[PDB]
This record gives C-alpha cells, sequence and structure tokens, in this order.
DNA sequence: AGTTTTGTTTTTTTTTT
DNA sequence: AAACAAAACT
RNA sequence: AAAAAAAAA
DNA sequence: TTTTTTTTTTTTTTTTTTTTTATAAA
DNA sequence: AAAAAAAAAAAAAAAAAAA
DNA sequence: AAAA
C-alpha cells in the first residue's frame, strides 16, 4: 500500500509538475456527467499515479552516472577475459577509482547531513533529548494469543482469524427498540437550542473556514488508508481549496459522502499494565483520510460554540476553559464534610464506562440530537457520516478484510468526544432530576455528580436507598443507550456509625469498598483528608529520587541535565501543586532541591552558583527552575477566581462555613474584616489568603481600597444603600468605583453618567456622594495600578496565570549575586563599564544557535575551569605552579592567555586576522569575553571572528593540563567541523545568503594555507564553491 | 536616533480521558 | 523557548 | 500510533 | 470590646567551613 | 578560591489578659 | 549521539 513520502514534496521539479496536473485534471474533467463525490475520488487516484511516476524517474536519474560507469568498465573487462591488454587495464583502473570515489562521497554526505540535524537540537528540549531518557519504542507485533479454547496459540493464521472475529463481533449488534428510546427521552427534561443558535449550525461552509482548518492540522502524523498526508493539503491549499469548497457545498445539498470518507485503518495498541496475550486488552485506534477529518473538524468546531448551553458544569472533560483540578478540590471538600459530620451515613462512588466510545448506540445518539432541537443540514450530514462506516485491521503489517461499524463512534475522530458527552449528559440530567437519589448538602450547595469524560464520581446520602435507585436508573439507560459500567475499575468509600450497618450495606451492593484510598484523575483521594500529604507528596519525592538515580550516567552535560529536569520533572510537580494546594513543610523543598542539583552536577560540587543561574539575564539564558516560587504562584492563583465570582465555580463554594459563608466574594480589593475566626478548618482557601497578603505587604501595597474596588463591595454596603441602587449602577455604568468617578469627577465623567445621576433613590445618592468625595477615597482610588494588581483585576482568561505570577515573583524576590565578569576585570588591570558588562552578556546569548558552541563560551566567561592556584588552596599545598611546566604561577589568565605554550596558537589566530585584513588589538578580553574596544563596535566582521575564537577555546581546553603546545592543525580541524554543521543546516533553513557572507572570506584563507596532502588526509574541500 | 522591553506567534514536551 | 514587531525612554 | 481539552517552557 | 504584650515561626544576612584531582567527547 | 549551609536576629501575627 |  502506497504512502506519500514527505521528502518528495521538497523538490522544485516535483512540485512544478504536480501543480501542473492538479490544474489540468479539473479543467479537463469537470462536466455534467459526474457528481463531485465521484469526481473527487477519481482525482485522488490520478494524483497518486503521478507521484509514483515522478518518484521512479527521480530515483533512476540520480544513479545515471553509476549506470554509465558500471557498463563502460564492465565492457573493457569483458574484453579482458579473451585477451589481456595493458592500456585497457590502465583505463579500467582509472574508472574503477572514480566509482569508489562517488561511493564514498554519497556515504559521507549522508553522515554529515545527519550530524548537522543533531547539532542544532543537542541539549535542547526536543525529540533527541526526550528519546535519550525514554526506552526504545516497542513494536506492534502479535505473536501469541490466548485462544477461545483456553489454549495459547502462536500459529499466525489462527491469530489473524481470532482477532478479526472478535473485533467484527464487538461492532456488529445494533439495537432496534426505537419505541423505548422515545419513551426514555420523554421521561426527563432536556435543554434546547433556540432559533438563532440553530441557524448558526446550519449556515453554509465557506472558503475562509476551510483554509483556517488546513493551517492548524498537526504535522508529522500518519496518513489515512488513501496515503495522503496533512503536508500535501498545506502545500497545495491554493489550488485545492476552490475544489474542496465545491465538494462540501455538494455534500450539504445532497447529504451524500464519497466512498473513501467511510474508510479507516484500525491499529491495535496495548493498554498499559494489562496482559498483551489477552485480545481483550487492546485499544483500537482508527486512521482516517485527511479530507474526512477536515469535514469532521468543521462540524465539531460549530457544535463546540454552543456546548456550554448543552452541558452542565459538573462535566469538565473535553470542555474548553474548564480544569480537571475543579473536580479534585470539590471532591476533597465533600470528604472533609463527611469527616466532620456527627452522624455518618454517606457513600462516595467512582464509576467508569467499559469501552465507552465503542458501545454507543447510533440510533439513540441521532434521536438525542433531535431532542435537543438539532435538525436541518447539520443533522443531515451527521446522519450521513454514521450511515455506513467500515474498518480494515492492519495486523503484523498485513491488511485484513473489512467489516461494518454498526455501533460506536470512531476513537480517532475529532467529532467523537463531543457526541459522546452529549449522550452522557442525558444520564447526568436524569440523575440530578431524580430526588429519591439523595445528594449531600453543603450549606446551601447540593452536590450529586462530577464528570470527566466517561469518568464519573457520585456523592450520596442514605446509601441503602440512594444506591439501589441509582443502579435502577443506569439499568434503564443501558437498555436504550447501550452504556455499560465497568465492574473491575469501580470503587467506593462507605461511611456508617456501626459495623453491623456496614456489613448489611456491603451485602446489598456490587461495589468494592476501599479502606485507605482511591486513585482518581492522577491523584490519590484518601478516606480521611489528614492522610492527604502522606499519600500524594511523600510518594512523589521517592519517585523523583529513583528516577534521577537511574539517569545518573546519561551522556549529556549540565546544560542538558537542566533541560531534562524542566522537561520531565517540572510538569508532574506542577500538576500535584494545582490539584492539592495544601500547606507543605519546607523540608519538602529542601529534599527536592538537593536531589535535583545532585543530578545536574553529577554528584560533584557545583561549578557555577545556583544564585547566578536563577536569572535569565545571567549565564546566557540557561536558568535553573525555582520550585518554591512555582509553589507560591499556584497557591495565590486562586485569588483570580475569588475576584471573578463566577456562577460555574461551585468548587470554591463548598468549603466548611459556620462563619460568614460568602466571605471569599468580599476579600480581594475590598475592605478588611474584624472577625478573625473564619477559615478555621479551611484546607485550601485560608492558606491562599495568607500568601496573597504577605506578597502585597512585600510590595508595599495598600490592598484594601484600589482603582479596582467593585461597586458591589463591603465599602458601599456599609453605607446603607438599597440593592436597586447598587445594581442600577452595574447595569448602567460599569463594575468598579473608578467607573463611577471619585472626588471632582463623582458622576460627572460622562453625559450618560450625569443622565443617570438623577435616577437614584433620593437618600442613597447623598450617602454615596459623601463617600466618593472624601479625601482618603480620592487619593487611594486615583493611584496608578501596579503589574501585580493588573494580573488579578484585568484579565478575562485564566489561561497562563501560573506563568505570569511566577515571572512577577522572580522580580519581587530577586537576590544579589557575585559577578564573575568583575573578577576577570580584576585579573586584568582594567575597569569594565556597565556597557561592557552588557556586551559580555549579549555575546554569551548570541554567539551561536547551537547549545554546544554556546556552552563553551559560557564556561569561559563564568570561570568554570580548574586552575593550579585553586587546587593548591583546596589541597592545602604550596604547589601552585602551571601543570604544563613553564614554571610560572597557574592563574586562570595564565592558562588561557599567557602560558608560552599557548602563545604560539594565539599568534597564529592573529596572523589569520591580518590575512582577513582586519585589525584588532592583541587583548585577552576580545577572544575570551567578547568585549571589543569602542572603535570596533560598528564593524560587521564580528560573526566571523566569533567562529575563529571559539574554535581556539575548544583546542586549548581539550589539552588543558598536558605539557605540549596546542597546534594550528587541530584548530583548523575544529573550525572546519563547525563550518560543515552550519552549511547543511543553512541550506535546510535557506539561510544560505547569510552563511556565505560569514564563511566565504575565511574559507579561502584556510584552503590557501594547507597542502594537497593535508587536505586529502582531513577531507577539507569547499562546500560553497 | 538607538536600544530596550513587551506582546504575539511558532515550536517543543507533559497531564488527564 | 525564540524571534520579530511596536512603542516608549534614555 | 490516532483524537480532545489543559499546563509549562 | 479594644489595646497591649508575649511567644512562635519564617526569612534574610553574615560568617564559617569544605571542596577534588583536566578537559572535551560521548 | 568559591559555594553552601548554618546560625542568629528581627519582624509580624496570633492569642491571651487587663484596662 | 540522543529522529524520523
Ligand atoms: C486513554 C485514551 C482515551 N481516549 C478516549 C476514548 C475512550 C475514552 C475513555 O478512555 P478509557 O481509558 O476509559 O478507555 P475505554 O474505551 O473506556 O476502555 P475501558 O473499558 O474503560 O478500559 O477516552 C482516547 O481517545 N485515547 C486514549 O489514549
Ligand atoms: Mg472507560
Ligand atoms: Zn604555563
Amino acid at each position: 500500500t502506497w504512502k506519500l513520502n514527505n521528502l518528495l514534496l521538497n523538490d522544485y521539479w516535483v512540485h512544478n509538475e504536480m501543480k501542473a496536473e492538479i490544474k489540468m485534471f479539473f479543467e479537463t474533467n469537470e462536466n455534467k456527467d459526474t457528481t463531485y463525490q465521484n469526481l473527487w475520488d477519481a482525482f485522488k487516484a490520478v494524483c497518486r499515479g503521478k507521484f509514483i511516476a515522478l518518484n521512479a524517474y527521480k530515483r533512476k536519474q540520480e544513479r545515471s552516472k553509476i549506470d554509465t560507469l558500471t557498463s563502460q568498465l564492465k565492457e573493457l573487462e569483458k574484453q579482458e577475459q579473451t585477451h589481456s591488454k595493458a592500456s585497457r587495464r590502465q583505463e579500467i583502473t582509472k574508472i574503477r577509482a572514480e566509482l569508489k570515489e562517488i561511493e564514498t562521497q554519497k556515504t559521507l554526505q549522508k553522515i554529515n547531513e545527519s550530524r548537522s540535524w543533531f547539532f542544532e537540537r543537542i541539549n535542547k528540549i526536543d525529540r533527541p533529548l526526550a528519546r535519550l531518557i525514554k526506552k526504545k519504542r516497542e513494536k506492534n507485533q502479535i505473536d501469541t494469543i490466548k485462544n477461545d479454547k483456553g489454549d495459547i496459540t502462536t500459529d499466525p493464521t489462527e491469530i489473524q482469524t481470532t482477532i478479526r472475529e472478535y473485533y467484527k463481533h464487538l461492532y456488529a449488534n445494533k439495537l432496534e427498540n426505537l419505541e423505548e428510546m422515545d419513551t426514555f427521552l420523554d421521561t426527563y427534561t432536556l435543554p434546547r437550542l433556540n432559533q438563532e443558535e440553530v441557524e448558526s449550525l446550519n449556515r453554509p461552509i465557506t472558503g475562509s473556514e476551510i483554509v483556517a482548518i488546513i493551517n492548524s492540522l498537526p504535522t508529522k502524523k500518519s496518513p489515512g488508508p488513501d496515503g495522503f498526508t496533512a503536508e500535501f493539503y498545506q502545500r497545495y491549499k491554493e489550488e485545492l481549496v476552490p475544489f474542496l469548497l465545491k465538494l462540501f457545498q455538494s455534500i450539504e445539498k445532497e447529504g451524500i459522502l464519497p466512498n473513501s470518507f467511510y474508510e479507516a485503518s484500525i491499529i491495535l495498541i496495548p493498554k498499559p499494565g494489562r496482559d498483551t496475550t489477552k485480545k481483550e486488552n487492546f485499544r483500537p485506534i482508527s486512521l482516517m483520510n485527511i479530507d474526512a477529518k477536515i469535514l469532521n473538524k468543521i462540524l465539531a468546531n460549530r457544535i463546540q460554540q454552543h456546548i456550554k448551553k448543552l452541558i452542565h458544569h459538573d462535566q469538565v472533560g473535553f470542555i474548553p476553559g474548564m480544569q480537571g483540578w475543579f473536580n479534585i478540590r470539590k471532591s476533597i471538600n465533600v470528604i472533609q464534610h463527611i469527616n466532620r459530620a456527627k452522624d455518618k451515613n454517606h457513600m462516595i462512588i467512582s464509576i467508569d464506562a467499559e469501552k465507552a466510545f465503542d458501545k454507543i448506540q447510533q440510533p439513540f445518539m441521532l434521536k438525542t440530537l433531535n431532542k435537543l432541537g438539532i435538525d436541518g443540514t447539520y443533522f443531515k450530514i451527521i446522519r450521513a457520516i454514521y450511515d455506513k462506516p467500515t474498518a480494515n485491521i492492519i495486523l503484523n503489517g498485513q491488511k485484513l478484510e473489512a467489516f461494518p461499524l454498526k455501533t460506536g463512534t470512531r476513537q480517532g475522530c475529532p467529532l467523537s468526544p463531543l457526541l459522546f458527552n452529549i449522550v452522557l449528559e442525558v444520564l447526568a440530567r436524569a440523575i440530578r432530576q431524580e430526588k429519591e437519589i439523595k445528594g449531600i448538602q453543603l450549606g446551601k450547595e447540593e452536590v450529586k455528580l462530577s464528570l470527566f469524560a466517561d469518568d464519573m464520581i457520585v456523592y450520596l446520602e442514605n446509601p441503602i436507598v440512594s444506591a439501589q435507585n441509582l443502579l435502577k436508573l443506569i439499568s434503564n439507560f443501558s437498555k436504550v443507550s447501550g452504556y455499560k459500567i465497568n465492574v473491575q475499575k469501580s470503587q467506593a468509600f462507605l461511611y456508617t456509625n456501626n459495623r453491623q450497618t456496614e456489613s448489611q450495606i456491603m451485602g446489598e451492593l456490587p461495589f468494592t469498598i476501599a479502606s485507605k484510598r482511591i486513585k482518581y484523575l492522577g491523584i490519590q483521594l484518601t478516606r480521611d483528608v489528614k492522610d492527604l500529604f502522606k499519600e500524594n507528596y511523600k510518594p512523589l519525592l521517592k519517585e523523583i529520587k529513583e528516577e534521577t538515580n537511574k539517569w545518573k550516567n546519561i551522556p549529556c552535560s549540565w546544560v542538558g541535565r537542566i533541560n531534562i529536569v524542566k522537561m520531565a520533572i517540572l510538569p508532574k510537580v506542577i500538576y500535584r501543586f494545582n490539584a492539592i494546594p495544601i500547606k507543605l513543610p519546607m523540608t519538602f523543598f529542601t529534599e527536592l532541591e538537593k536531589t535535583t542539583l545532585k543530578f545536574i552536577w553529577n554528584q560533584k560540587r557545583a561549578r557555577i552558583a545556583k544564585s547566578i543561574l536563577s536569572q535569565k539575564n545571567k549565564a546566557g539564558g540557561i536558568t535553573l527552575p525555582d520550585f518554591k516560587l512555582y509553589y507560591k504562584a499556584t497557591v495565590t492563583k486562586t485569588a483570580w477566581y475569588w475576584y471573578q465570582n463566577r456562577d460555574i465555580d461551585q468548587w470554591n463554594r463548598t468549603e466548611p462555613s459556620e462563619i460568614m459563608p460568602h466571605i471569599y466574594n468580599y476579600l480581594i480589593f475590598d475592605k478588611p474584616e474584624k472577625n478573625k475566626q473564619w477559615g478555621k478548618d479551611s484546607l485550601f482557601n485560608k492558606w491562599c489568603w495568607e500568601n496573597w497578603l504577605a506578597i502585597c505587604r512585600k510590595l508595599k501595597l495598600d490592598p484594601f481600597l484600589t482603582p479596582y474596588t467593585k461597586i458591589n463591595s463591603r465599602w458601599i454596603k456599609d453605607l446603607n444603600v438599597k440593592p436597586k441602587t447598587i445594581k442600577t449602577l452595574e447595569e448602567n455604568l460599569g463594575i468598579t468605583i473608578q467607573d463611577i468617578g471619585v472626588g471632582k469627577d463623582f458622576m460627572s465623567k460622562t453625559p450618560k453618567a450625569m443622565a443617570t445621576k438623577d435616577k437614584i433613590d433620593k437618600w442613597d445618592l447623598i450617602k454615596l456622594k459623601s463617600f466618593c468625595t472624601a479625601k482618603e477615597t480620592t487619593i487611594r482610588v486615583n493611584r496608578q495600578p501596579t503589574t501585580w494588581e493588573k494580573i488579578f483585576a484585568t484579565y478575562s482568561s485564566d489561561k497562563g496565570l501560573i506563568s505570569r505570577i511566577y515571572n512577577e515573583l522572580k522580580q519581587i524576590y530577586k537576590k544579589k549575586t557575585n559577578n564573575p565578569i568583575k573578577k576577570w576585570a580584576k585579573d586584568m588591570n582594567r575597569h569594565f563599564s556597565k556597557e561592557d558588562i552588557y556586551a559580555a552578556k549579549k555575546h554569551m546569548k548570541k554567539c551561536s544557535s547551537s547549545l554546544a558552541i554556546r556552552e563553551m563560551q559560557i564556561k569561559t566567561t563564568m570561570r568554570y575551569h580548574l586552575t593550579p592556584v585553586r587546587m593548591a588552596i583546596i589541597k592545602k599545598s604550596g604547589n601552585n605552579r602551571c601543570w604544563r611546566g613553564c614554571g610560572e604561577i597557574g592563574t586562570l589568565l595564565h592558562c588561557w592567555w599567557d602560558c608560552k605554550l599557548v602563545q604560539p596558537l594565539w599568534k597564529s589566530v592573529w596572523r589569520f586576522l591580518r590575512d582577513l585584513e582586519l585589525e584588532i588589538p592583541f587583548d585577552p578580553a576580545i577572544p575570551l569575553l567578547g568585549i571589543y574596544p569602542n572603535e570596533y563596535k560598528s564593524c560587521c566582521y564580528k560573526d566571523t571572528c566569533t567562529r575563529m575564537f571559539i574554535a581556539a577555546l575548544f583546542t586549548i581546553a581539550k589539552t588543558w593540563n598536558q605539557p605540549k603546545c596546542p597546534t594550528m592543525i587541530d584548530w583548523i580541524k575544529k573550525m572546519w567541523h563547525i563550518y560543515t554543521m552550519e552549511y547543511y543546516a543553512a541550506i535546510k533553513n535557506d539561510e544560505f545568503i547569510s552563511f556565505v557572507g560569514t564563511w566565504m572570506k575565511l574559507e579561502t584563507i584556510i584552503l590557501s594555507k594547507l597542502s594537497q596532502e593535508q587536505k586529502t588526509k582531513h577531507r577539507i574541500f569547499s562546500l560553497i564553491g
């Protein structure tokens, strides 16, 4: 089976001829005889023909030389068999040399192109470094199956039969009781779209909507069964989009898809931590054609706009703007309520659907869409999509015969997650409506359910009655929907007063009772909340320690090991903070910091101080992660939700509250409280407040009356004003006191405000007028807002809060550090200005794109390298003399610049600089630090000089303690290595116009100095010329 | 007039189902 | 995380 | 070896 | 009820003690 | 020579007792 | 060397 090779798209000739047939095919073909649905499948066949012909001609042509050499050489040696001749043997030798030459040239270029790609990515958070810590990807091979007879069988054809019969049977059985589906849908009250919303679904597709979806398709993904990739559609989007538009307009009119839209390839993926030999334990993922996914993406984007009308906020899975941590914190709050309660009669149940996407009955799903009011061209296209889908299974690389999909949604389709949620929402609305299943009461809140996709947790009171009635409702939903609950995964916590009562209830119900803990959404829920640190955070420390110990000998530098900690450790640490922001002992941070540094410095003491690595400005952009500041950023983030006061955020309302249950609405940018018994038992919210207040006083803010203080605040409510007045202002003028006006501007800011000024209850206005015109009010409200205050007040999205708060916290807590650049200035007798120190820092960032070259420069500036002076102090010895043996004191400036064994190399470099006809003083600050004297500031040759000097640093460092001169030829080899890596990458990026500027002059000089012998031994030849 | 800072856009990996 | 664009301040 | 949402660099 | 005083915890600053054996390439 | 850790002080908040 |  063909697949498009994406490298084939790169090529100028291939693009030109393919782009020519795309135009030619449609202008010839497009006539009344044939529909677009057929015409589109005919086009794809022709286009697949062309690519195979163009591949073959390309691949023949590139060996044409070797064809001619091999025939020509074989002809002369074919004569050599009959008679042996001298001059023929000479020509044979000549041509046979050239054949071996081109064999070598092809081999080297393959190696150098591979190396160049890796040279750009090294030590970067990228696929190579990700793969270094990963194991090998493990192949998709079924060689053993547990058999229907109970036997283990490895006969391949019996494997191919046993798998196919099982997957064919799973999808086969379509329910047929359509009368009962109506009766259940009538039983319960469901939402509906209005006429304006419905018109938004059914509107015509347009060219701008298509190109937007093409631009966003993921690159580097497997194609569908017809073999075309996302990169094809992105490349020819100009020619294709007119014809794609004609296709979708034809599908709207008729509700008929092309035949290829139904095709998909199933690949079987083993589920983690289950027997592979059981056929029961594989996940069938489906590969679909990219044109079919472009249509399905259109439909999913349209329904997603409305989805918050259809789906209650108990469901957070797949929904835009929701967070999984919402359900975690709500659940922990409920468990604490049960722990405190005097009379315990309560149960908490975790439920998962078995094969949730595969068991959805398609007739019930289409009835549900009609019951919500979805009809017209949108419903017509959805019905066409489920009309006859089929799958082929690809086992051991061999493509089996295809079966119909009579049930389920495809797992691998963009439209499947939302359709599943809309069907599950019918059951959720039924459970909430039914009052003989009793929720738990938390002050004024009732909590029955939390959902995350197919994952369900249920909170019940009086379980013997409530649990039986829940099961009966799910039985009835199963009969119509096909939904089924997964008996192996399902667990409960049961709370009762006496052992006898637990014994009886356990006998009734089908569920498995968890004594200590239930794993939930990535974390452990504990039966008592006091256990919460022990079960979640102490394991996480132990798991990070084991993980760094395994990696201890990986072959990367401290630069790469820092990036491993960011990529692998940091995401899981942030996830636990965000789910469970409880108050953590400082020993947690001490253990986490020691472990992480011990890994980065390879169990030897640090070469560069963690203080210096803290700031991006220092050490060339390399920066260490600060775990205490990420913790603080996560804890204070909650205050953004307190200010917003959203009706969806029921997770915030459910903390225990004897005193002042509304207080969190009042805390932020609002007036202080004199009662200080609130949040006495709070797990999360009280600790958030104490962190918020500490940061405000660090900044020297007054947090209590601000440019952002709301009209709906305690300030105005302590004035005794009627709610009709307060809400009138929010409806008419704005949210904040500043929107009203204060002092001189009290209402007079705008004509619409002065028009309002008469509209208020006569007594209220005089009360307001006194407060707004007071002297303290005028000063406090008129000040400029800081950046900290803008984070919590201004932004409408929660997106990216941790990232913003962390960047503020690093400026607020910024420390003093020693500067190595000042110590260099003391080793030389010179002063460096603030402008020089800035130049050294900019050079340390901009010397190269590769981390390999940048690391060398960073190590040199930051005084990384050991010296005899340092070692004499450490070893408590007088033997401070140069390891090379020139007899002088081994200072760092001796080692790099002044040792007579190093000096002949640096004079070589300056002799090249004179051949470039530059002029530069002979001054250690220029090559080592990158600090040039002012006259040279404006020169354009700095990029060339940077490659010359860093090559010299590599040469000296590779022989650091050895009693011999670094040589000019070793320098030339390094400089040529860098030239080769940059050349192939430059062509790949088409940066080649810049590349020729930098290297072209330098390359001519290097080649002039070598002999033909040296050039051959070291393979030094021009890649530009 | 030049340099520095802020914000958006393109590219990586990890978390859940 | 990088680079480019845009606006303000030295 | 595919999909959706979220997070960080 | 309000104000004052004492106790505990956390953060910042300064002093004192200890280190690794060469490096880049891999 | 340089980095890290420990030690000591200072500051604020919380709780109790008296004005 | 640490990708397709
Ligand atoms: C993890 C994962 C999940 N999905 C979707 C589609 C199904 C639902 C539920 O997944 P689940 O693990 O319950 O699997 P399920 O089918 O429910 O099988 P079980 O019977 O629950 O084991 O999420 C997916 O598309 N890709 C994935 O990699
Ligand atoms: Mg499931
Ligand atoms: Zn020396």
